[PDB]
């Protein structure tokens, strides 16, 4: 699956190739943008808030845990996907890395076992 | 799972064992027929029409895609299945091999367990 | 997964620690007391019947077919779970082995794929 | 996979059909035996003193471990297997449940790709 | 995996797009050929005889149960191969429907892991 | 699996907890240092000549490919591992990424399987 590396400010640091494939967007476009283009309102607006109460109360909602969100590409369809997040320390500064699973073909097949009776 | 070949206008031309055990007929009942009789309606009338449409555009829908649908038995029960259709070539003519997964436990694990809350 | 035996009455003879993790109860609760602690109303009050009713019939309902039921924990909380029942005989008496499996991963991930359109 | 439990001192209290069907012997037949008949020397003369060095020292070799060892079936033909052993109290004494997955196709399967070249 | 149908006598009927890529032949290529083509000696020699000690005796030895063998590419370099085979009849006459799956991978795997200790 | 991430001389940038377990050196410990120190000799002292080759000629052996090699642990004990190598830009300099899959687990069943007979 996709990778991404955030700073402690969102800030996409670092995006794999099969992140570029995913999202649709290039790693030097990707880069130095705000983690938030990648998911759709209201998620992206309250994206920075949900790293700085992180920071500040150290209590985690996916971190250690995982979680199925919406996600979204640079053309603006939305999919399904599974994240779960890693927290590193590099030079000081907390870093912050996601593993990001496409569950586009599951949610796909469920619907449509369920329309077929 | 189980594996069919059409001719280039539907003809059952192979039966496998697992398909006369999925669909209920023996292969000397199904050679012969069109491939049309393992469906429901609309889909039944409809298929000449997807071969010949294929033939003609060459504009494939599920060859090389798949897709689930909905498969009929002999004693004219229905059930999900996915569909993988190969193409071939013999003697200068078309086959279209099938390949069929029956997803009859995946529907109803998922409708159980939607049912249960 | 989940181990249980009981006798021909219901009565939990052997409980593994997995059941403990998953039911709530410590082996030494669970041993001497019926089954149907481990379900909610109406399967709770009914199972009496169902092990009766296999005595008697010796026609099987679960046996040798697996089904996804509800279970309950300790401390009240449902949960679904696939349950297989193997038959057993010890010193004359029929005894019966259960394996569950807890399905709350499974049965959360296709709620949220649902719910995410 | 074959299930079986013993009592404290390696007696075969519990058979499961599918030991029935790796092992050889029926439930009955095996019921009442020692759980060393069920491999070949060394490790069957040596069984005892196994079951008798945990009951001592409460220091375990494959209980929570897990090993693959040689088992024996009654027409003497030996196999491979995965053996996982769990321990459980009923009534004041110890007993051990044995959860046994052949490995016979997997024996062969990586034989055949050595010796193939 | 790859298909490959073949009659009576050996001669290929039908190669999948997949047997294609594992074999290194075209579709137009092998059709018409005997598929002894796809094995070494001294199975390419022999092949006939087993198809013909098949016709006679009715005594199968992959038919029904598979086997792993030693296939040949057209470039000449053999790889382990996992096949399974079915038997049809068409016209009144059998065709036998060979599976194929390239363990060329678990073997190199295999191999390296034995030789790093 | 374990993820690693170093700049273009092959200095560790990022290390996952995953990797801390796995390698035994802490990220801060690890942080700082050359790759080449997760390594046993000859690799390890040509870890830097692999790098600089690539960047100087862009052929590459296991980026995109992958290669399953022998690890070591700060304690000085070696493993089997996968690797596979994830190329990234970031401020106008490459990183590369490193996944890694423990294979000590799969060796030793199959040296074991084989030690069986
Ligand atoms: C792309 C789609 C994403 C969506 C929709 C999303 C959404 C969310 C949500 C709902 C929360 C928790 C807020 C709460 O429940 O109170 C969260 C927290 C967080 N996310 Fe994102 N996220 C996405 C991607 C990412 C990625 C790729 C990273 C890292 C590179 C990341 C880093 C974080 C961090 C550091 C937190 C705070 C820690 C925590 O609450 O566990 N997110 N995000
Ligand atoms: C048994 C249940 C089946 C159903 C319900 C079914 C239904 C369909 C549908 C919906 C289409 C596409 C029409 C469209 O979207 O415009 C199609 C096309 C086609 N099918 Fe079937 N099919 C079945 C089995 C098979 C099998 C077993 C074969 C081959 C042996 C086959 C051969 C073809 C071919 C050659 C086409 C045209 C190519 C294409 O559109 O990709 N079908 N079928
Ligand atoms: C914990 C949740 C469980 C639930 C909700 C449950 C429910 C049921 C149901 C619905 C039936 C069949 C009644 C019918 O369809 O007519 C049944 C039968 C039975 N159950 Fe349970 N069961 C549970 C656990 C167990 C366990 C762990 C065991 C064994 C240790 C067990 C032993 C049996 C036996 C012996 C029968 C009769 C045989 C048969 O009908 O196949 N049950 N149970
Ligand atoms: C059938 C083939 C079996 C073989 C070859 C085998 C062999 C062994 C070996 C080698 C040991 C450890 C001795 C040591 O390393 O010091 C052991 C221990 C033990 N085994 Fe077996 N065993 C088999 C089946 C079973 C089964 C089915 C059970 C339970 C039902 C069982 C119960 C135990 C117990 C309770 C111990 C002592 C606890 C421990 O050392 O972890 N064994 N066995
Ligand atoms: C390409 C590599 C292949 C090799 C090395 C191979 C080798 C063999 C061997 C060793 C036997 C059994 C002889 C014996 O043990 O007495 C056999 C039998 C047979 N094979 Fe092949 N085979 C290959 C491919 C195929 C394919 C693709 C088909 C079908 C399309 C096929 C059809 C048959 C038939 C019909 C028999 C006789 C039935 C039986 O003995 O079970 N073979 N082959
Ligand atoms: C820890 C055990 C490792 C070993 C034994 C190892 C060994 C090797 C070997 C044998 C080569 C290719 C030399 C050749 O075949 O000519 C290579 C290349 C390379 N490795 Fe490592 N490596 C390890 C870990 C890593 C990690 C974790 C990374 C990245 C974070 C990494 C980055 C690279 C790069 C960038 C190249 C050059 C590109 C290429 O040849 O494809 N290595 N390594």
């Amino acid at each position: 699956d996709a990778m991404i590396v955030i700073d402690g400010h969102g800030i996409i640091q670092l995006f794999s190739t099969a992140a570029e494939r995913l999202f649709g967007w290039s790693e030097l476009e990707a880069i130095g943008q705000n983690v938030n283009i990648l998911m759709p309102e209201p998620d992206r607006s309250r994206h920075d808030s949900y790293i700085s109460a992180y920071r500040t109360t150290s209590d985690p909602h996916i971190i250690g845990i995982g979680r199925i969100v919406t996600g979204k590409r640079r053309d603006g369809t939305t999919f399904p996907m599974h994240l779960s997040i890693g927290e590193m320390q590099s030079g000081g500064e907390p870093y912050f890395t996601g593993f990001v699973r496409d569950l586009t073909e599951h949610q796909q097949t469920q619907a449509r076992l369920q329309e077929l009776q």
